[PDB]
């Protein structure tokens, strides 16, 4: 069995290997990359996402989200308070202000220490989940707006034609902006490209051990767990590495820098934080190996998780027994 300790693997494809996206994902899996839940892909030196980022300041962040924490430093939830619209240039200036800017630090480890010590005492503003793309249309390799769609994959594997679309999302971050512990919708893959700015630190639980994280989460968030049998779908709970280690939960960590891709694999729980002003692009995708994960994915039916249009068909076809309850949660 390849990668039996479930380490995060880092790949350096050549420009030739960068042509065929599906083939390279399958390659990475042949080497055991999926066992970690997360892999890093460093693009060949010849590749670029676009020519420059000099002209992005007029993108609008219609609903910036202030991420307000409750709990203790290592075990907390966050809720998202909506803020007034602002442009990317206005948000960058805000991220760089004395109130929000990254503190002086020695290295990524010192910054990570400071994040876990101090995150809860601040409320950073995240421009998350913005439909759009920063890939140039002429970028033909690993262009996250030109991937094969999940609907087409389901149709190719299973023969059933379904409605829905699959487009990327932009994320504008600042120091301490946080992504809570989650797997993707329908336990899909994700791919995330850090276009510019400061790094993003990731934490991940191997898919084979995801239920250990869920059991810890039920213990640590007992009211939330009574409310919903899949409350991590709400994407609000944080647990620090120190707490994970104290509870024996297997995990790994890595820091993504600008110019690098990360892939999350089906049922790979992940969480993390931004180091400072940055911009990432991410999209969900599927492969043949995903189908079995999609069929088994948990679902929130309490009403909190509220998701895209396109998830309807995935539930309806892959999980017909759960469909009626899940759809009630949506309505
Ligand atoms: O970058 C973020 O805030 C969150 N991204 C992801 O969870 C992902 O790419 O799967
Ligand atoms: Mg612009
Ligand atoms: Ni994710
Ligand atoms: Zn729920």
């Amino acid at each position: 069995a390849q990668n039996p300790n479930c380490n995060i693997m880092i790949f350096h494809p050549t420009k030739e290997e960068f042509n065929d996206f599906d083939k390279y994902i399958a390659y990475m899996e042949s080497q055991g990359a999926h066992r970690a839940g997360l892999a890093k892909i460093i693009p060949p030196k010849e590749w670029k996402a676009r020519e420059t980022y000099d002209n992005i300041s007029e993108i609008l962040i219609a609903t910036p989200l202030q991420q307000v924490a409750s709990g203790r430093a290592g075990v907390f939830t966050q809720y998202h308070k909506k803020k007034k619209a602002m442009t990317v240039g206005e948000y960058r200036h805000l991220a760089n202000s004395k109130k929000y800017q990254t503190p002086p630090h020695q290295n990524f480890e010192d910054l990570e220490r400071k994040y876990w010590k101090n995150r809860i005492y601040n409320s950073p503003i995240y421009g998350a989940d913005i439909s759009g793309s920063l890939f140039d249309e002429n970028t033909k390799q690993w262009n996250l707006g030109h991937l094969g769609t999940i609907q087409d994959l389901l149709e190719k594997e299973c023969g059933v034609v379904i409605e829905g679309v699959n487009t990327p999302y932009l994320y504008f971050g600042m120091w301490k902006t946080t992504f809570a512990w989650h797997t993707e919708d329908m336990d899909l893959y994700s791919i995330n490209y850090l276009h510019l700015g400061e790094p993003k630190t990731w934490y991940v639980v191997p898919p084979e051990h995801g239920q250990r994280l869920e059991r810890l989460a039920r213990e640590l968030f007992p009211g939330s767990s009574r409310g919903c049998g899949a409350f991590l779908r709400h994407k609000v709970a944080l647990i620090s590495p120190t707490v994970l280690k104290e509870n024996g939960i297997p995990f790994n960590r890595i820091t993504q820098e600008a110019g690098e891709f990360m892939v999350t694999f089906p049922y790979g729980y992940h969480a993390g934080f931004n180091h400072g002003f940055n911009c990432a692009e991410a999209i969900n995708f599927a492969t043949p190996r995903w189908i079995d994960y999609g069929k088994m994915a948990s679902q929130c039916s309490c009403g909190e998780a509220r998701v895209t249009f396109s998830m309807d068909a995935f539930v309806r076809i892959l999980q017909p027994e759960r469909y009626d309850l899940w759809k009630r949660g949506q309505d």
